[PDB]
């Protein structure tokens, strides 16, 4: 085909042999699932503003650009592999933990640090959570995915990237400890509650990759396949601390997995049959129940027996993974945003009966709160109107307040300081910002300019 030859001559230098990546990102069909071919075409011709991807309009014509786009989105004749041997060969260890002191090199409170993902230019900022000033900034792997995870004591932070790279960062020494490429297209990762294991959930290959959390060395590649042998992508991996287990959502088979690690490296799944494909898990506070979205509403499964105990039909497809729990009149309640409709659904835990449907302007994506806050903070991140953060009173279940940090720009995602006194909102824009708010007065206290900040993650709240 003409695309391949054009690719070798003009592209392989940076995007690598087989489109696996190199200087530039991986360019497999899975890698480009969020990039429409017309957008890829414009990137190839004119480049990406303010990056190392320059335009090629002067080197190739319309037919050559179309040929290249067609090649990038075409499935290869055989699926690319990423073996145990590939994984081990990719490990690097610039600052092994054995060689580093175990003392914070800074004066900021280690438990109030924010890890801030700067997705516009693929950097990470480490923020002093009391001064709201950076103590470190470093370039990350391209297109971080899934939000960072922490070691149990909050000293170490683990990043996963779209194209399969895992990064271990030591917050005390402000240094990259190790990196490894666990797959070719990665969904997210999870850290065991005893701090020993990293479990990586991959789309490509369809597998789980188990790493030693101290140096990102390979422990075992676990192919994702149901009991009948049918291959599957991993949708997401989660930690269930009271069960000392990983819980795995599988994209393409009627199974979900629990991998216990109390007795050692979690290499053997306990398989639980599900009636329908189930991903985007949420866990009840006691981790006895799993709330998932089925390909057909919400499904409540008991983890031990795997029995389906209740079904909750809700408008549109609710984003159960982002839902949160709190006590309202001395009884657990659960609230979830929605991907296609503009509503916040509130469910009663005791009976799994819906309590109230709070109507909003548009579909949202994020939800957060704090023991010290009387509101649940959410958004309409996915709607046509999307510059407002909504504060839903935990008791009245109504939008009590609204926050509009940058009128006209996408506002979304909220994280608090460890004591809940301040809330940090992201304006997801090239001319974006991290906006600090007093969580009780609700007034803007500070604003940090950033290129498309996405999530920020408070050590204290993430490990508490
Ligand atoms: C190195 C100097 C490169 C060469 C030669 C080519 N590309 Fe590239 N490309 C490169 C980088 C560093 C990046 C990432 C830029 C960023 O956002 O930080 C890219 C990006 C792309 C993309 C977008 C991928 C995405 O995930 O959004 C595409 C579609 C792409 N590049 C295609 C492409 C083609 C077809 C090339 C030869 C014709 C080519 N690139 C050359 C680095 C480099």
């Amino acid at each position: 085909a003409p695309g391949e030859a054009l690719y070798r001559q003009h592209c392989q230098a940076c995007h690598g042999a087989g489109r696996l990546g190199g200087s530039g990102p991986t360019l497999l069909p899975e890698s480009l699932s969020r990039l429409k071919p017309a957008q890829a075409r414009e990137v190839i011709l004119h480049g990406r503003p303010a990056t190392q991807m320059a335009g090629f309009a002067g080197q190739l014509d319309d037919a050559a650009a179309d040929a290249l786009v067609a090649y990038l989105y075409q499935a290869p004749p055989r699926e690319p592999q990423w073996s145990a041997e590939d994984i081990r060969a990719s490990q690097v260890q610039p600052h092994p933990l054995a060689t580093l002191p175990s003392r914070p090199r800074f004066e900021a409170d280690p438990l109030n640090l924010f890890v801030v993902v700067e997705s516009g230019d693929h950097h990470v900022t480490i923020l002093d959570g009391d001064r709201f000033e950076p103590i470190a900034r470093f370039p990350s792997r391209y297109a971080l995915h899934g939000g960072p995870k922490f070691s149990p004591d909050g000293r170490l932070v683990y990043f996963a990237s779209r194209d399969g790279w895992v990064t271990l960062y030591d917050l005390y020494n402000l240094k990259v400890v190790a990196e490894v490429r666990a797959g070719l297209n990665t969904r997210n990762l999870a850290v065991s509650d005893d701090g020993r294991w990293v479990l990586v959930g991959n789309y490509l290959p369809g597998n789980l990759v188990l790493l030693d959390a101290r140096d990102l060395s390979l422990v075992q590649v676990i192919p994702a396949a149901d009991a009948q042998g049918q291959a599957s992508r991993v949708s997401a991996v989660y930690t269930a601390p009271p069960r000392h287990s990983f819980v795995v959502a599988l994209k393409d088979v009627h199974e979900l997995w629990e991998l216990p690690y109390a007795n050692g490296k979690p290499v053997a799944p306990k398989r639980l049959a599900v009636a329908d494909y189930l991903d985007d898990f949420s866990f009840s506070p006691d981790y006895r129940y799993l709330l998932g979205s089925s390909r057909q509403g919400g499904e409540v499964i008991e983890l031990d027996s795997g029995a389906r105990v209740a079904s909750i039909p809700l408008s549109g497809m609710p984003h159960l993974g982002s839902g949160i729990y709190w006590k309202r009149d001395g009884r657990w309640v659960f609230a979830t945003p929605n991907i296609s409709r503009g509503v916040i659904s509130v469910i009663d835990l005791q009976n799994w009966k819906p309590l109230k449907e709070i109507v909003t302007d548009g579909p949202g994506f994020f939800m957060r709160s704090h023991a010290d806050s009387p509101y649940a903070w959410t958004d309409t991140f996915l709607g046509k109107k999307h510059d407002e953060i909504l504060l839903i009173d935990k008791q009245t279940l109504e939008i009590a307040h609204r926050l509009r940090p940058s009128p006209g720009k996408v506002a979304g995602h909220v994280e608090f300081t460890r004591d809940g006194r301040y809330a940090l909102l992201s304006v997801w824009d090239r001319d974006g910002a991290l906006v600090v708010y007093d969580a009780h007065s609700l007034e803007e206290v500070k604003r940090l300019p950033m290129n498309k900040p996405s999530g920020k993650y408070n050590v204290g709240n993430k490990i508490g």
